[PDB]
């Protein structure tokens, strides 16, 4: 798994790039709930991620195949699709980068 591993940390690398920043950058690290004011966030999120804890966890070896990276992935999207109403803009951005994540985790 040290090479499906090396991919992963490519791919979180590839989310972090300049050429996805105007759509990533809400998940480059934890939602502030204080700071945005985000009522009940904690009461219905009840696992936060975002793509610096997974980069965290990357350099820790704390996951122990692809499928554990990608897990924590789609949970930092779920999360927004599930706090969010479907029309607001943070949900539309993170789609777009859903986007760069799947089209390449799927080529492991
Ligand atoms: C994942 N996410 C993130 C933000 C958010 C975070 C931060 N900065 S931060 C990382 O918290 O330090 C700044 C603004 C944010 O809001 C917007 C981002 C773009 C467009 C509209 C809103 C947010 C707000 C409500 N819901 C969410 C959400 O689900």
């Amino acid at each position: 798994h040290m090479e499906q591993l090396k991919c992963c940390s490519g791919i979180l690398k590839e989310m972090f790039a300049k050429k996805h920043a105007a759509y990533a950058w809400p998940f480059y690290k934890p939602v502030d709930v204080e700071a945005l004011g985000l009522h009940d966030y904690c009461d219905i999120i009840k696992h936060p991620m975002d793509m610096s804890t997974i980069k965290s966890k990357l350099e820790a070896r704390e996951y122990r195949d692809a499928q554990e990276f990608g897990a924590d992935v789609r949970l930092m999207f779920s999360n927004c699709y599930k706090y969010n109403p479907p029309d607001h803009e943070v949900v539309a951005m993170a789609r777009k980068l859903q986007d760069v994540f799947e089209m390449r985790f799927a080529k492991m």
